[PDB]
């Protein structure tokens, strides 16, 4: 069997079901074999960076059940993937990257030249620091096992991206078809700490939410009445609930941060407790609590926040080994969770009442109007992203998606293409004016493929998050996003008022379809709450619930 | 002195005079220090990839006399630079890259974690394989000497890109100001080469990328012309060579039929800084210049005795060669006039429109560019695809004109942002030619052209296809072109230009093209032309591979 046909077969048999590409000579055999088999849907995009973001959104939107694929040619194709690869690496989402390479006999090998073949570039050397596995196939007999290995590595433990570099001659070669075809005492210790806490709280992180069994385990936590907060990456997958206080940290809800600083036991499930979660005083994190941290990765234990008790456990195993129903029922906790609900009621409010359009009002309207609609949100990077992270309260079949660790602007629009294809559901993008520019060209794909993606551009005529902290502001100069959308054949609307916003959103939900909204937000250049001056996480600005 | 202020001073004192950035928290101190000194002009762009291509165009448009700078924040800023870095690496153009990093005490170091600080990413590890020098500053006392070293390394020998990664705390540190202020050539080899030239009946030069940006090249070429010796060039050499009766054009797969004829009939080929890669020689390097003895001069031992094994190979840096060897010391051979007349005639009869049955001939479009811009100082920037090779073949540069290609890397999306750098540093109008595919990648930088009122004409040759690959798929996959052709579906480039506030025009005919060019040349200003070219999906001549370079198709 032809090697490229074997690659197509292996991808489809291992749940790599959606791929994204910009073509080049060195991947024609792969693309052709994939399209012919027709089990993996391959979508053409205008920039391999866009392809990489779309591919990453496949595992994101399917909660790691299905993997994405990005294909690129050697040289500039491979170098164009890199931002996306790095996002998958820093947020631990699985994704497959295949680069086509020049013929093995055209490689420079060890010769002291910068390149030998046309458009030759070693992609492995570029991505070794940001992948779980990166290898260039040397002989056609390595291809099948190495691809199977790479896919297994992407998915396993702490997930992430993998890359195989495949010389064109190997793609065309024949392969052999026949050869193709925890301590119970630790668990108990944690239970006992939970049982005896007067004010327990979970911190749900990125390591928890995409691990098998998570939502069923959380249902049992709710049955026991234990409240919780989440990191940005945990928050992506958590439905709104009275026991869920929202995201913690610098931009987190005042209520979530209050809970963290007043709990007597904090159980941290797969969170790095990085500077965005803790602020500049990790010593002060959960100051009234004993902290338990569970993580698969020893290096992420005893790091910034030194937990009182640290356990190296993979979380899907933890969830199958520990039912929260084994925690004795405790009615002391009702007073605590009532206290937190009331804190949320009184502090989860509009802090932008003197702005022309409040971000809190916009996101409150999204929460309300989409209550019975299965859709996901994709966020870009900037103040706009944090407006969303704070205020989005996800309804039953809704997730939101962020570039958290890397924080790459330009993620959202192309990611929405992948999310829509793999999630088979409408998508709402929120992006800022700066971030919208980077992969604006992929609006063409949204139009071409008639995808039900609503793109909301929150235009504050500034690179807002850095402007607050010459190179971020141009005296009100801005691009015409409504006109850019229309130029790309996407129905577009200028949104000046809450009525216009609400009407446009209703229209989209009634008849999902390519739509772009340019929201005029010149006075909206900060987040409230926010954390300043090295302060504790329960001292967000504006001061005192400000 | 504040470290970032020192960095600003050092850049300006070493001819790093134009920079391009997308801001981030970890480069605010560097950007502020640069703007406050005001000797290096820093221009904001929408994508660090665009910034990188723009920065690269600074040395390109100034023939390596002035260097460009791209600044980016750690993490996605740095990863967005990479395509531009790789272009500078494979085409050997000098350029400085500075990335701002998290505070030294927030780095992950050797801890087994993927990151520690917010947006922390090791940029050095990403670019070590595609730079001459890449280093992360560890102590503020290293910054000044390392930056000076990096700039030196970028410029020297075979040029290229360098990167320094600078932690924010180091940018804010004090440095000591007072301290801030504080093989051989053989004559016998030169003579041997002179003797080979003087006794050749049919001499030819191959002028490569290593020659044309080396100091003294144009004055040396003037003397070659005085002696009446003809020459061809690689794509990278062709960037900088003025049209002349002795210059037969670019050689190779897409080169002129006349240039390829000259190479295969000369009796001595003197190769000056060319790799003689597959695009120059085709698939039979053993047949390259079959009637000639070949002399190759290169700085890099690894690029000698490589694909084409020269009869005589010399490791010499070309600026030294050009000073050590005046072509005036070659005696004229009396057979040369017959040979150069033969080649001029070959050029006359073969440098011809091969697309007479197309609605718009690329050859006609580029010959109109040659004619209409005859007395105008401007540069061309090309993207990647059939459109790029139409330009490489047919452009005949007038006196103060150059063209610029992504040759080794061949990165689509180069042209539009490169034009921004070229325009700023070259202080001259720029004409971009890009295909419909290539135009998309960094389309967002049209906004910068409009914002800054730059005299850049963007010509989109829209054949509704990813043409150069579409042909590959026709010939080898039985017409299965779903990833290069979408049944005529296309973007509206005229409307996209207008949306970005760039005056735009649809161009259907040669008259419209000519009128629009005349308008641009009369009043240079942001302008976009969408040229409708649905039937234009191949290059002629081309090499259908395996064949010798003098049997291009169509035959
Ligand atoms: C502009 C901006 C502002 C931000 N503001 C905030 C903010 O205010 N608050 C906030 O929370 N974030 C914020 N972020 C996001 C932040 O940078 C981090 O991306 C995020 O907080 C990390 O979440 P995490 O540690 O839960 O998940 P990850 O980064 O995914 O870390 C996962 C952790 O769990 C472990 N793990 C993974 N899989 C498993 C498994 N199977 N079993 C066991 N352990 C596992 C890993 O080893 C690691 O320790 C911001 C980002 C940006 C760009
Ligand atoms: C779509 C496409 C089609 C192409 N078609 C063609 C084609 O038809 N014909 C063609 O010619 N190219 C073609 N190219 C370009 C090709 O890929 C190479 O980029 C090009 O041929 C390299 O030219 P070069 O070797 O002269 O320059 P470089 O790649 O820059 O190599 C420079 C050489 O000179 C040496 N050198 C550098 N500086 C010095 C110095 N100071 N002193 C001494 N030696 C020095 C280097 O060591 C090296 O060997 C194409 C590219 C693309 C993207
Ligand atoms: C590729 C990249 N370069 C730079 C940054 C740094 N940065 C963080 S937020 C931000 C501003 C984003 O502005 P915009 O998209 O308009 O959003 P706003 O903050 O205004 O809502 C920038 C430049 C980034 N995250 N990604
Ligand atoms: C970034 C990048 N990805 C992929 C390729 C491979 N490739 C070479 S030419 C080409 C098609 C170019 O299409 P277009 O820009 O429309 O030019 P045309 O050949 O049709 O004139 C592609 C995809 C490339 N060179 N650069
Ligand atoms: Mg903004
Ligand atoms: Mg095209």
């Amino acid at each position: 069997m032809k090697a490229s046909d074997a690659v197509a077969k292996i991808l489809a048999d291992n749940n790599v079901l959606y791929g994204f590409e910009l073509i080049g000579g060195m991947i024609t055999h792969l693309v052709d074999s994939i399209n012919l088999l027709g089990k993996t849907k391959l979508v053409s995009m205008h920039h391999e960076q866009g392809a990489a973001f779309a591919a990453s959104a496949v595992s994101r939107v399917t909660h790691h059940k299905t993997l994405g694929l990005a294909l690129a040619t050697s040289g500039p194709g491979a170098t164009n993937l890199i931002t996306g690869i790095a996002d998958c690496w820093l947020d631990s989402h699985p994704c497959i990257f295949l680069t086509g390479q020049v013929n093995t006999h055209e490689l420079k090998g060890k010769r002291d030249i910068r390149q030998q073949g046309f458009q030759e570039l070693d992609s492995v050397a570029l991505v070794t620091s940001i992948t779980k596995y990166a290898y260039q196939i040397k002989s056609a007999d390595e291809l099948v096992p190495c691809l199977r290995k790479a896919i297994q590595i992407a998915k396993e433990g702490r997930p992430g991206p993998v890359l195989l570099d495949i010389p064109m001659d190997i793609q065309r070669a024949d392969i052999d078809e026949a050869l193709l075809n925890i301590a119970m005492s630790d668990l108990d210790f944690i239970i006992n700490k939970l049982q005896n806490a007067k004010k327990p709280l979970l911190l749900i992180g990125g390591g928890a939410v995409n691990s098998s069994g998570f939502q069923k385990w959380l249902e049992q936590i709710e049955l026991r009445g234990i409240p919780y907060v989440a990191s940005l990456k945990g928050a992506e997958k958590i439905k709104a609930s009275d026991l869920y206080l929202g995201m913690l940290g610098a931009y987190g809800t005042r209520a979530a941060n209050h809970a963290v600083q007043n709990c007597d036991l904090l159980l941290v499930l797969g969170s790095r407790m990085d500077v965005r979660q803790t602020g500049a005083q990790p010593e002060d994190f959960a100051r009234n609590a004993e902290i338990i941290q569970i993580d698969l990765q020893e290096g992420q234990l005893n790091n910034r926040v030194i937990a009182d008790f640290s356990y190296q456990i993979e979380l899907s195993e933890y969830f199958s080994r520990f039912s929260p129903l084994q925690i004795p029922v405790n009615n002391d906790w009702s007073v605590w969770t009532a206290l937190l609900k009331e804190k949320f009621r009184v502090t989860f409010i509009d802090e932008y009442t003197t702005w022309n359009l409040s971000p809190f009002g916009l996101f409150t309207q999204l929460n309300k109007l989409t209550e019975r609609v299965a859709l996901d949100y994709i966020l870009d990077v900037g103040n706009n992203q944090m407006w969303a992270a704070h205020t989005l309260r996800l309804n039953a079949q809704q997730a939101m998606h962020h570039s958290g660790g890397l924080g790459s602007m330009g993620f959202a629009i192309p990611a929405a293409i992948g999310a829509c294809y793999a999630g088979k559901k409408p998508i709402i993008v929120i992006t800022g004016d700066g971030g919208a520019q980077l992969n604006i060209q992929e609006l063409d794909i949204i139009a071409r493929d008639k995808l039900p993606i609503l793109t909301i551009v929150m235009n504050n005529h500034s690179l807002g998050m850095v402007r607050g902290f010459s190179s971020t502001y141009w005296n009100g100069y801005t691009s015409q996003f409504k006109k850019i959308g229309e130029a790309y054949r996407v129905e577009s609307k200028t949104i000046i008022s809450m009525q216009a916003f609400s009407s446009a959103l209703e229209s989209f939900l009634e008849s999902p379809r390519p739509l772009l909204l340019e929201v005029s937000m010149s006075d909206a250049r900060e987040c409230r709450p926010r954390l300043e001056y090295g302060r504790a996480i329960d001292q967000q600005s504006p001061r005192h619930d400000g």
